């Protein structure tokens, strides 16, 4: 069932797109990039002070990408939010539009271009990623209603593939405090106040009632439960939204043809993890780490796994071990058939990662892009 005539589904570990009208059904790959801004105080994808928005989509497509993960915060999806930071001289057709109308116009155009869009509820406020899907201020019922409104509206755009429910569930205290103190996310504590896995079935089910044709992307948490995390030597060093160690014992209960697990994984430019020390075997030690944190969900359990974010400066003004890190991760994704992904970040204005575009928002980093395009063939 679909409002658009397009229906998305997971068969095995592959995402397929069905066109109910022509009857066509083919597998699809997501060669993606994150274009952020709508989750920030700008309330609009960044770079429009230097570039025309349509030209940005064209350039993304010209480099071989066919998907964009679009982070947003609650405010940006409500009528009337004023965007800041657009050169109207270069974006005349954006004059007087609110942030919601701009997102609509960008998604509709990405569709004309054949670019899939994944909506990512990145932040509840517009200043930082919260550890849970609700705050002292904003309830889980509010979070879900925001999603319901978003789905009823964007479910009408054919190229929107679904929802990444909440960006980077994580913790703000240490374990064992973390698994019960209630300030952070968990998985398999059988505690509805903090179990992201139980939460995902809830949020996701609500979205599917309104957008049955969508996919539901579920990220990992940071810590899961002490049994799971302690059962592995690097069980305490997974990235925010990057711990999927608990999926084995605590699957997320959503239909199997709609669920997509979506881990995040980063390099030394983001956090100097202990396993990045060469005396610890870096980078040759990574495959098994990636395998433990999330790889096995696809390789062993057979589920669709789409890396939601990964990136780094690739030696341009950052830690030179990041070049080796990105090279190895791409090698590993290719060998193991993790063909669907969203890089972080199309934007150059990411403090700890830089992005595909250089600082002038026009030219790209060639070496960084040449490594990544191995995955685009
Ligand atoms: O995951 C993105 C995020 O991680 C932050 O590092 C956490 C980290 O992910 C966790 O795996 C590791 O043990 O340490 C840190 C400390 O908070 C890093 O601070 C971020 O800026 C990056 O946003
Ligand atoms: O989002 C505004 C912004 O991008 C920031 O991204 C964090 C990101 O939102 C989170 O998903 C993950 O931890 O990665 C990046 C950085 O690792 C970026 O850090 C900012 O400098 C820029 O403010």
């Amino acid at each position: 069932q679909t409002p658009t005539g397009i229906y998305y589904e997971v068969r095995g570990d592959t995402i397929y797109m069905i066109n109910v009208t022509s009857g066509e059904e083919t597998p699809i790959h997501l060669f993606g990039v994150n274009w952020f801004g709508f989750e920030t105080p700008n309330h609009v994808v960044h770079g429009l002070w230097k570039r025309n928005w349509e030209d940005m989509l064209l350039q993304i497509k010209s480099l071989g990408f066919n998907a964009i993960r679009l982070p947003f915060c609650t405010e940006s999806v409500k009528p009337g939010t004023q965007p800041i930071g657009i050169d109207y001289s270069k974006n005349p057709d954006l004059r007087g539009l609110d942030s919601l109308q701009i997102m609509e116009k960008i998604i509709k155009k990405a569709g004309d271009l054949g670019i899939f869009v994944l909506l990512d509820y990145h932040r509840i406020g517009c200043t930082h990623i919260e550890p849970l899907w609700y705050t002292e201020d904003f309830s889980e019922e509010d979070f879900i209603n925001t999603w319901i409104e978003v789905a009823k509206r964007f479910g009408k755009y054919w190229n929107v593939i679904g929802a990444d429910l909440k960006n980077e569930p994580h913790s703000v205290t240490s374990p064992p405090a973390a698994y019960t103190d209630g300030t952070g996310a968990t998985w398999g504590m059988g505690n509805p106040a903090t179990d992201w896995n139980l939460a995902a079935e809830r949020i996701g089910k609500a979205i599917l009632k309104v957008a049955p044709h969508w996919l539901i992307f579920v990220e990992g948490t940071q810590f899961t439960n002490p049994k799971t995390d302690s059962s592995y030597k690097w069980g305490y060093n997974a990235w925010w939204g990057g711990n999927l160690m608990a999926v084995k014992d605590y699957p997320v209960n959503l239909p199997k043809n709609k669920l997509v697990y979506s881990p995040h994984v980063y390099g030394p430019d983001v956090y100097n993890q202990p396993y990045f020390g060469p005396a610890k075997g870096f980078p040759d030690n990574l495959p098994d780490i990636w395998y433990h944190h999330f790889g096995y969900v696809k390789l062993e359990l057979g589920y669709s796994v789409v890396i939601g974010e990964f990136g780094g400066k690739y030696g341009h003004g950052g830690d030179p071990r990041d070049v080796i890190w990105q090279n190895k991760l791409v090698d590993w994704m290719i060998e193991n058939k993790f063909c669907d992904f969203f890089y972080w970040s199309w934007n150059p204005d990411s403090g700890d990662t830089g992005g595909i575009l250089q600082d002038d928002w026009t030219t790209i980093w060639e070496d960084k892009y040449n490594n990544l395009k191995r995955l685009m063939d």
